[PDB]
């Protein structure tokens, strides 16, 4: 287990435009097309995404193209935010991954609240963390997901993932 295979099993993989759980446009492994309801709009920017004409259709290598990069843009956000770099720093790998988890669900910018969980996160309070990042919409509209990261920052282990 390691970051590309977790959020593989918590994104999915899905060819074709589709609607994620928020109900917006969404290709590959996770890939947010855009927030506008124009399934045009959505099919331009993938296009520009690939670099040809797909009308909402990629394959899988493309697919995981977009997802490489995507990954790879979540850590340096992570970087880039002085608020969450600490945080990161001081995290062993397997926490690490499920820190860029939660920024690739839900962006590098932005983000509302959360800053008592990263404190405790920080302090290596982790039952305390767990119970505290539970207190959110993300663990109440994708509670099957976010039990699983909770769980990997609890533990530090992929007990979580190891089986699916
Ligand atoms: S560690 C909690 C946290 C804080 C913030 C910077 C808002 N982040 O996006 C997450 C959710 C990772
Ligand atoms: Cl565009
Ligand atoms: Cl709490
Ligand atoms: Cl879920
Ligand atoms: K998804």
């Amino acid at each position: 287990m390691n970051i590309f295979e977790m959020l593989r099993i918590d994104e999915g993989l899905r060819l074709k435009i589709y609607k994620d759980t928020e109900g917006y446009y969404t290709i590959g492994i996770g890939h947010l097309l855009t927030k506008s309801p124009s399934l045009n709009a959505a099919k331009s920017e993938l296009d520009k995404a690939i670099g040809r004409n797909t009308n909402g259709v990629i394959t899988k290598d493309e697919a995981e193209k977009l997802f490489n990069q995507d990954v790879d843009a979540a850590v340096r956000g992570i970087l880039r935010n002085a608020k969450l770099k600490p945080v990161y720093d001081s995290l062993d790998a397997v926490r690490r991954a499920a820190l860029i988890n939660m920024v690739f669900q839900m962006g590098e910018t932005g983000v509302a609240g959360f800053t008592n969980s990263c404190r405790m996160l920080q302090q290596k309070r982790w039952d305390e963390a767990a119970v505290n990042l539970a207190k959110s919409r993300w663990y109440n509209q994708t509670p099957n997901r976010a039990k699983r990261v909770i769980t990997t920052f609890r533990t530090g282990t992929w007990d979580a993932y190891k089986n699916l």
